[PDB]
């Protein structure tokens, strides 16, 4: 606590000498894990490869005319260094000025000691720490974790890890749907009116044209628009934002993935889906029976089941519902155990079907009230072509045969905005473009962090850089 | 206008027959342009390959036994099909119900006509158009092709290459970055205070926080964060926000590519810039010769010049211009051309050397009063390691060797923040993290319109794909 004074002391002195403790280069040559892949085996306490390396001094070992420290490179790797090769006046140096938590840059020969290191001609700080790293253990709370993510990141392996899975998941799914022929696009996040999803949305003022702006809580109505514009097969990958509570699988701002694809159906993106997903974890993971911090594995290789709403429902209440099944005979049943027609099918199954699944599961088949952007189903009437993936008990995806009728689609709408009129403005201009005709096509949505969640265990907090 | 009612009824009546016109799938077999590179050297007038393939009905041409149409698929790629081979009620249906601007599917054998068809065995309506295309000559006015940017990319080719190009320059500078062994991160939109650059911030109220949030201004910030964390090499391509006025190259929301890479300084980011620059035009336009509407040619191949913006600027008055020269002196000058000593040092540089440059060339040694966040230069007293990059008479890029000095930033902060109090809170948690200590490191900032626009000729209004 009071060794933050002491460190701004020696920065100050050493400014003062014309020692620079913030230099603007140091000449490293390598990184730590480039030594360490060039000498992997090498006949330890025994070279005349000289390097340059950079690292966070997280270990001091003093000791009269030799010191140790660990440098430990931004990634984790480590290189020791080992400080009667150059300066009487060095030792002193290095002794009154390195804390840990500093930067330093050394130069000099690779050796082994009695563990890799490098022992010195030169050395240099590159960066002075005017704060010490908590010891972490000391376990750093999990939101003081969060707050500090860079401290996080320095003192805790694990968090490395993470971040650094997240990166490769994402770039798993540009390779994946680019591979397939998908294009990115970026689509408006200030809108003036949001839609594509439900959700209350973040309005903000803007001065340029003293209106407000809403900012999106889904890119559908836009991709759309470049589907009917022409795009064959498009994606958009970044962050939603909807103006709601935050539980274990809900924050206002997560990143999410959407993908449409002309001239397939529901069932396709459902496939495209399951590939999507197993080759990122082959990519990122390595594995498809994940390990868990369960100590248990889940196996989400091989074909994935595909059930549907109101048979599966049936199936769990032991009688059948249909779409034409009263909400009044819904409530009694929705009683018995403990709004409208649609909320109700829906709620029943998560309550009992959705809760009791396990293995990676499909399933489709949704009431119409509760899915106005998707098509109608082909053949079963009162139903529409949407699926819901539910992974490791995640909700986790869903994808629609799309809506491509205007008439159809204004109706949805209407039906929407006289629900929640308090007494009503459609998307004209969405509606606009479905009236320019919008080829068949299927739509996914996807949440990163569910993905991530899904995949590994870890809580939506560890799962985003910088949240709160 | 009235034949908005008439495709209506069409609509309708097809709905009553039993005829789907947003059918939920249809078996197209073929993009267009996948028929076309199949048969690419047909003998005219003369094959059993059997396509399914689908597209909008552009033009018609009928004629008692026979209908030709033009079918574009959404890339542009045109096939012809001619409607004896099945159906007399085909025929009768292909004329009462297919309109201009309809999508259609069309099932049978390809053939050269006396231009590439395709001869039905089958057809069908996958989306009926309940609105004409614009003719288009009628030049869609500039403000009703980003209003109604699907139409846009129907009916005008360039609207499509320019969408794809974006695209293509977005990916290419991913591939770039990423061959470098850069990691592009996911860092918060929605912040407590915004920070990274001058602007004033969106702000919007959270319901889940019951306070205000205000969108990123700029990454850089939490990028160092990252930096602090221990990445190497970081990047992130998204959107910023300002709240702030619409010009030729300003808009409030808008696409910029930040990049940190340790251990290295602004001479360093430079070169990179160039190279990714360079790499780009490569990837996407093809040549470093760039064409342009002016009907010129723009080189970007070779090296650029770097200039320093104090003696360039001295060179342009007449007389030796340093950190020294007084405000009064400024002042003075400014005046007899037609706040403080870095705004004025800029102004000057800008309306006198900056305007006048034509090739590509970087800027660099600015004023330490306007470069709050980068570093003091290491030899120069009085300005800092920043350069900015022109081309093509577009201030494209930035770099800085950036400042880890937790002491001095907190400086530069507290000076701003009393220039602009009205009687003062700083971004602890940043300063925080600089005083657990940053390497050596160099930044850069680019705007993606500008890029776009620097390339290309383009305005900032057609290289996004929905403004306003
Ligand atoms: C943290 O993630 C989320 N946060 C909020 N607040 N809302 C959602 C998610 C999330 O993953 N969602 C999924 C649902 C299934 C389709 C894709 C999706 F991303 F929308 C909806
Ligand atoms: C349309 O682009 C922009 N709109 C606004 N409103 N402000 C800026 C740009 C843009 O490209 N900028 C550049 C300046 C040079 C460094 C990179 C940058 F992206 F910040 C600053
Ligand atoms: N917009 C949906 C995801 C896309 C569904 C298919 N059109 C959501 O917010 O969950
Ligand atoms: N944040 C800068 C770009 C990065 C400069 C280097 N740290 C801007 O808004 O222009």
């Amino acid at each position: 606590p009071e060794q933050f004074r002491i460190r701004r002391d020696k920065r100050a002195r050493l400014l003062a000498q014309g020692r620079d403790p913030y230099p603007v280069a140091v000449p490293r040559t390598h990184t730590l894990a480039e030594v360490r892949a060039a000498h992997p085996d090498l006949p330890i306490d025994t070279t005349e490869d000289i390097v340059g390396v950079a690292g966070r001094v997280i270990f001091a070992r003093n000791s009269g005319k030799l010191c140790f420290a660990t440098l430990q490179d931004g990634d984790g790797t480590q290189l020791q260094v080992m400080i009667d090769k150059v300066g009487q006046a060095a030792l002193d140096a290095w002794k009154a000025d390195v804390d840990l938590g500093d930067i330093v840059y050394v130069h000099g020969a690779v050796i082994s000691s009695r563990e890799l290191s490098v022992l010195a001609d030169c050395w240099r700080i590159a960066a002075k720490s005017l704060r010490p790293l908590p010891v972490a253990h000391k376990e750093m709370s999990e939101e003081s974790r969060v707050r500090q993510r860079y401290v996080d990141l320095i003192v805790r392996p694990e968090a490395r890890a993470v971040a650094r899975l997240r990166i490769a998941v994402v770039r798993a799914i540009r390779t994946a749907l680019q591979r397939r022929g998908f294009l990115e696009v970026e689509t408006p996040v200030l809108q003036t009116l949001a839609g594509g999803a439900a959700a209350r949305p973040f309005a903000t003022h803007s001065n340029a044209l003293d209106i407000d702006l809403y900012l999106r809580i889904a890119p559908e109505l836009f991709l759309k628009r470049c589907i009917v514009g022409g795009f064959d097969k498009v994606f958009e990958l970044n962050r939603v934002f909807r103006n709601e509570g935050a539980d274990s699988t809900h924050s206002p701002e997560f990143s999410m993935l959407e993908t449409y694809q002309t001239y397939g159906t529901y069932d396709d993106s459902a496939v495209v889906t399951r590939e999507l997903i197993q080759e990122v974890a082959d990519e990122a993971i390595g594995t498809r029976q994940l390990p868990l911090p369960d100590g248990s594995v889940y196996d989400i290789d091989g074909e994935w089941a595909t059930i549907q709403m109101y048979p599966s429902l049936s199936v769990a209440l032991g009688e059948e519902i249909t779409p034409q099944t009263t909400v009044d005979r819904l409530r009694g049943i929705a009683d018995s155990l403990g709004f409208g027609h649609g909320k109700l099918i829906e709620e029943l199954w998560e309550r009992t079907v959705g809760k009791s699944l396990s293995a990676p599961t499909f399933v489709k088949d949704f009431p119409v009230q509760t899915t106005p952007l998707t098509r109608q189903h082909r053949s079963i009437p009162g139903v529409t072509e949407k699926w819901d993936l539910y992974l490791r008990g995640i909700e986790l995806a869903t994808g629609y045969s799309e809506l491509s009728d205007p008439v159809v689609q204004r109706e949805r709408f209407a039906d929407q905005a006289r629900a929640a009129a308090a007494g009503m403005v459609l998307d004209e201009d969405f509606l606009a473009a479905l009236e320019y005709g919008m080829p068949p096509c299927t739509g996914t949505g996807m949440g990163i962090d569910r993905l991530l969640m899904s995949l590994t265990g870890l809580s939506i907090r560890e799962t985003v850089l910088f949240p709160i």
